[PDB]
């Protein structure tokens, strides 16, 4: 049940240059081993370490950001440590983040979203699952994991991350 939504400009974009440059604008949080805070954390809406989203916004401009849906858990110390696991269905991207405590976190100034993309992975994966690769790479400023599930989603439909948003809609729609 993929599905992909976007502003018209995109249209003529290959997927791969939207989030090239939607990386390279969000940067990188560096939530890495002796840097985390609350400041680069992010936030669960529906709990305080799982919930239907998890979203955050950039440290280095503080607007850009993405939210991640479906059903999602985080370790934090229990073993696997620092795995997030569970099902992700939607991805979304663009400028502003609201939300997220008694209302869902939405985008503000939204660029690209796709959903029903069917991602799930266990706890006992640890970090090697998917949705734990994909959702830490986009923390990261690393999009090579989203890039890699999507080419095995859009194989089906003979595309890849090298096709553009309006190719993808012909196809999917
Ligand atoms: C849900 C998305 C998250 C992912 C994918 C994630 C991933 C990770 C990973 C891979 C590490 C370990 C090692 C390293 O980064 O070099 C880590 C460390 C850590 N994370 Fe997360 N994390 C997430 C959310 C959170 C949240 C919401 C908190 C809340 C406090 C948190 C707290 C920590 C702490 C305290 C550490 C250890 C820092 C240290 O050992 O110095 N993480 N996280
Ligand atoms: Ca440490």
């Amino acid at each position: 049940a993929f599905s992909v939504n976007y502003d018209s400009s995109f249209g003529g974009y290959s997927i791969h240059d939207y989030l090239g440059q939607w990386a390279s604008t969000f940067g990188d949080v560096n939530h890495t081993n002796g840097n985390v805070t609350d400041a680069n954390s992010g936030g669960f809406y529906g709990g305080s370490l799982s919930g239907s989203q998890y979203a955050i916004s950039s440290t280095a401009n503080q607007v850009t950001a993405f939210v991640a849906g479906g059903n999602l858990t985080y370790t934090l110390f229990n073993e696997p440590a620092h795995t997030l696991y569970g099902q992700l269905d939607s991805l979304s991207f663009g400028d502003g983040l609201s939300g997220g405590d008694t209302s869902p976190y939405s985008i503000q100034v939204p660029d690209v979203s796709f959903g029903g993309l069917n991602l799930s992975s266990l706890q006992a994966q640890g970090h090697d699952g998917v949705v734990h690769q994909v959702v830490y790479g986009l923390m990261s400023g690393d999009t090579g994991a989203l890039e890699t599930a999507l080419n095995g989603i859009l194989d089906d439909y003979g595309l890849s991350v090298n096709s553009t948003f309006d190719q993808v809609a012909a196809a999917t729609a």
